[PDB]
């Protein structure tokens, strides 16, 4: 319950270098919107969505260099903690995460998310929990469509 992390903010930094079309240790417009696909970005390939991806360009340029820098990549990060549509690619992860297991443990998440995003998704993931159980683990695959407790109402 505290948003993005100094560690979530300190390994998503090196993103910076990861997208970087040219590696000039910064992500300009065409090279900041491919950054972002990987992250499950709120905008996509469609005229609607480039023009608020520019209204983010503006946001992520504190520095009026017109290219996104590392401080200006967690702006997006943050932002992470709700919900989208391409959120479907990046919650794919939870399988390589798990390997070959049929669930994943809330530390597995807490492994690759140190931030709120953990969180989120343990509150979404199905209750794998009981004696036969072991303490905290979820069903990645299997989780809840219908959020953590909006249901039964
Ligand atoms: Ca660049």
């Amino acid at each position: 319950g505290s948003s993005i992390s100094q560690e979530q903010m300190n390994e998503f930094r090196a993103s910076f270098n990861h997208f970087d079309r040219d590696h000039s240790g910064t992500l300009g417009p065409e090279e900041f919107k491919a950054c972002l696909i990987s992250l499950g970005y709120d905008i996509g390939n469609d005229p609607q969505g480039e023009a608020e991806f520019a209204r983010i360009m503006s946001i992520v340029d504190p520095n009026r260099l017109g290219v996104v820098t590392f401080q200006a990549f967690i702006d997006f990060m943050s932002r992470e903690t709700a919900d989208t549509d391409t959120a479907d690619q990046v919650m794919a992860s939870f399988k390589i995460l798990a390997g070959d297991k049929n669930y994943i443990t809330m530390d597995e998440l807490r492994r690759e998310l140190p931030p709120d995003q953990a969180e989120y998704c343990i509150a979404r993931m199905a209750p794998y929990t009981g004696p036969d159980s072991v303490p905290g683990a979820l069903d990645y695959m299997s989780f809840s469509t219908a959020l953590y407790g909006e249901s039964d109402l």
